[PDB]
RNA sequence: GGCACCUGACCCCAUGCCGAACUCAGAAGUGCCC
RNA sequence: GGCACCUGACCCCAUGCCGAACUCAGAAGUGCCC
């Protein structure tokens, strides 16, 4: 399972965290957790068309079975108001996720023309970062764009560092291309 | 009553991160789950004492003991696939508290000669292991039920990183180790 | 409003045991998107 | 041999997605019961 991204993990980003922070013992250092991929509906369209055709694009990039998000409790009865579905959600573990990142840092991010970088404020305070992309992403499998069609997907980059200083330097030494 | 927890907020939380320098308080190392392992005793071979068993570990734990037992692979000879070797309970938030509170302030101190707790069972990871042979220390295991069980073997697993935190944890929580 | 984090379980629902997980909850907690 | 930790997985089994959980696996890994 030789995973370009992975292979800087602990070949390059590990060694240097042990010494920005000096970790005690090799399982202290931050690691990657998973990968959790929101592509949600907004409800501004309701074409059925529209949930399959972003449940089967997010499965090609991702490699992964989306599952259908539903709306819990109703809302304003009007007539045309709740669905049922409200978006797609993947959970990215282990190799498939450093496969993923590997497409969408690398690969997908820089072939966008609108790109100068991630903001790397957008950390959560516990160390997890917090993406949104509403343009096309062109990936080595299809092309996701569903950026006229649905909103955004909510990306969110959850890891075991403690502190968003330590997730950043991660992050940053990962590959993840910020502003700072 | 849940005392041992005021006493981890209260006194345990803000001593550790005197102790170790924690920057952040959800950073200092936490109890996530003891987890109990009851081998069996009388209960073994049975189905009437082994649920008088049960439901003495779900008193003396407050919740439903699982049954463990030998995994399903038969050969060649068909002759079933493991009975019942024990019984386990997860203990985690109140009911993980509680279970430590009487451990220690009823379930030891009724132990006789007691030297201490080995403070060299901790695994490695931040954990630790115990284990109660001998019962009479439980006021609920009834008399006419006693040699149901066996002895059970504890697993105090917290979020501390290493054994030197997690030690430090346990002895500010009140665990009296032999040291 | 949604996903993630955080925290809980009154409610649907859930655990060979465990609201750990799954489910649910949360204007006045944190991040992001609309 | 059991539980916990750890690592791993189409072998039974499993995930609204996810070997995360559940299941299973691991003499020559750690801890307590042996
Ligand atoms: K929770
Ligand atoms: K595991
Ligand atoms: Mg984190
Ligand atoms: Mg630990
Ligand atoms: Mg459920
Ligand atoms: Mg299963």
């Amino acid at each position: 399972l030789d995973v370009a991204l992975k292979r800087k993990y602990y070949e390059e980003v590990r060694p240097e965290l042990i010494r920005r922070f000096g970790y005690q013992n090799v399982w202290e250092v931050p690691r990657l957790e998973k990968v959790v991929i929101n592509q949600g509906l907004g409800e501004a369209k309701e074409d059925a068309r529209i949930l399959e055709k972003a449940a089967q694009e997010l499965a090609l990039i991702t490699g992964q079975k989306p599952a259908v998000t539903r709306a819990k409790k109703s809302i304003s009865n009007f007539k045309l108001r709740k669905g049922m579905p409200i978006g797609l959600r993947v959970t990215l573990r282990r190799d498939r996720m450093w496969i993923f990142l590997e497409k969408l840092l690398n690969v997908a991010l820089p072939r966008i023309r609108d790109f100068r970088g991630l903001n790397p404020n957008s950390f959560d305070g516990r160390g997890n970062y917090n993406l949104g992309l509403r343009e096309q992403l062109i990936f080595p499998e299809i092309t996701y764009d569903m950026v006229d069609a649905l909103r955004g997907m909510d990306i969110a980059v959850v890891t075991t560092a403690e502190t968003d200083e330590e997730a950043r330097a991660l992050l940053e030494l990962l590959g993840f291309p910020f502003r700072k």
